[PDB]
């Protein structure tokens, strides 16, 4: 067994979501032959390209932490840019709450009253709610952390009624309350419940449907080589500076975000269609799809680097084959998308290659060659 | 019989040229699975679209034509711009001419010399030749007429080796010399062999591989009511006058060309996106390709207005079936091409419903309600 503490999670990637898609549209034979027309080849021809941020996210999740004493069951989704724990309330108005886990203060023993309003309002929904403060237990772990219960619940929708997701627990820096509450995993740290404040993510080569999340300490066996580490480029960002190059292709400076819960690599539309050209991948009209064979010789290394270390991946690493569909053929796990300027995110595709440490302490994050397990 | 001297051809269409194409390039699934597409419908999104005048001619042909007493075979086909008729000499140097039909001055009795050398130079190639007086039969009419014999051809390629055509009969008013050479079929009134310098093109509905061309005069049993007739508002091109209206989309004091040689209804481009814009007509990816279910309601008759009559295309004359590739599905027999300010031409379609008569003496040209034989 590990020296610390780990949870095994669950993954919806783009591939089964992209799966699901063709069954029920009854695509495949589409998909097939217009690979063939491309192969004939009588393409030729150079909102799908509009975005979404929304449809890049897998859904990490797990039903194995609790709030109180009697240990309340919740199913929760990471998310690696929030700080707080999120969690529908006994009290909730809403008719999406109506089938999922609430938690009843009343019913637990170590409750404290807290009741500072919180309002989150976004593009996709709005979350009305108040702290609260409880045991937050993950199961080795345990500690008295003030949370979110939520009030009502507007938006998210058709995700959070069909997903079996109750809540959010925040792996990330940003807290939405004023009352600088820390991070669950730093707060475990100030109650002396682990020995550092970080975490790993462990993404399994073999199992694109799991990653764990260990916490309290570098667990050796999950990784070959040594640890690198780079400096945050920003205070509540796991986000880094490096230069990156595809080819011939390069952005100098730019601006990295580690998010595993985004289900692709990401890159600049600009940067993307300089890449593509000319580099025989074909875009399946009327889907956002671009795709390949298996073997293709022309597709270069991608190339991340910092001053002292450059992180790769090969096109193994960054293509998904499509047996089911047509034989040796691959989807492309590189998508067009433009952030704040020169911003590219490091999704589930670079935590298959890299273990990845998440430091609060020291301000860093920790890239390493991961085990095949 | 009929009263007056008539010749079947026959036509290679667009059609018969689509269907080559999908069996060459295994099309059919694909153009199946895109209708599939359409029709779910998830394509929403809005060089086929480069002309060509070339691509939608037709081939209408014939190989009873006869040079010299002696009776040497010729395979024509017809051009309803071109006044003058046009072979392969004995002395026909390029490899194009080998497996030809050949005109020899020398074997025929009635031959007189011309000599007087003609040089066309276009696009597709070049021809090169002289011309010779000889007698030119068709087969009922005869008469001494100075034809082309031509001596280098250079272009054409590769449907002119491919076609098992020898040369070109003038349906026009276009003359290449400047010795104002009359067309044949008003040769044939001067020298007294016809009534009248008219002939008709007569268009069966059930056979879209044959056309019946008649001379000196107009046959009564091709067609049903009034004869109408317009001027020509060219001197040297079967073209008219006429306001058209397709729907909503309408272009006043157009220029109307009758080439039964095209094998569809030409449009301005402008024109035909107005037109297509929201008619639910699909457009096949990578495919010079329109296409549309058979009992399509929202589609307009095509109307052209002369000052005195309007003459009419319900959807059911622009429109083919594909039964053998996709059910109750069509594709549209109308093709958007500039050519000429304001210049639309009326090709196969047309000519399918319209019996069709072109007068020389008068400058006229005549409609009429094509039977159905």
């Amino acid at each position: 067994d590990p020296k610390y503490s780990t949870v095994g999670f669950n993954i919806e990637n783009s591939y089964d979501r992209l799966m699901k898609t063709i069954k029920e549209h009854k695509l495949k034979n589409y998909i097939k032959e217009s690979v063939k027309l491309f192969n004939k080849g009588l393409t030729k021809k150079s909102e799908f390209d509009n975005v979404e941020l929304k449809d890049l996210a897998n859904v990490l999740s797990f039903g194995e932490a609790k709030l109180g004493d009697n240990g309340q069951k919740f199913n929760f989704l990471f998310h690696t840019a929030s700080s707080n724990v999120w969690v529908p309330s006994i009290k909730c108005t809403s008719e999406s709450c109506e089938s999922k886990n609430h938690y009843d203060s009343s019913k637990s023993k170590t409750y404290e009253k807290d009741d500072t309003p919180v309002k989150l309002t976004s593009k996709a929904g709005t979350i009305s709610g108040i702290f609260s403060k409880d045991l937050v237990t993950i199961g080795k772990l345990s500690v008295p952390y003030k949370f979110i219960e939520m009030t009502e619940i507007v938006g998210f929708e058709p995700f959070y009624s069909e997903s079996d997701v109750d809540g959010v627990f925040g792996l990330g820096w940003k807290d939405l309350s004023i009352g600088s509450i820390d991070p669950y995993i730093v707060e475990l740290k100030t109650q002396n419940k682990i020995e550092q404040a970080v975490y790993s993510i462990y993404l399994p080569p073999e199992n694109k449907n799991k990653g764990y999340l260990t916490i309290g300490g570098i667990e050796e066996r999950f990784f070959d080589g040594p640890l690198n580490y780079e400096k945050l480029n920003h205070d509540l960002m796991w986000q880094v500076d490096l230069d990156v190059h595809f080819g011939n292709v390069s952005s100098k400076k730019a601006n990295v975000i580690l998010d595993s819960a985004t289900s692709v690599i990401t890159v600049p539309t600009e940067f993307f269609n300089q890449f593509v050209e000319s580099a025989s991948v074909f875009k399946v009209p009327f889907l956002s799809l671009y795709v390949t064979t298996c073997g293709n010789t022309k597709l270069p290394t991608l190339e991340y680097r910092s001053p002292n270390k450059v992180y790769t991946l090969e096109p193994k690493q960054y293509l998904e084959p499509l047996e089911n569909i047509f034989s040796a053929l691959c989807m492309l796990n590189i998508v067009p998308i433009d952030l704040e300027k020169n911003t590219f995110v490091l999704g589930d595709p670079f935590m298959r290659k890299y273990f990845t440490v998440y430091d609060y302490d020291n301000h860093t994050v920790g890239f390493a060659l991961a085990k095949n397990l």
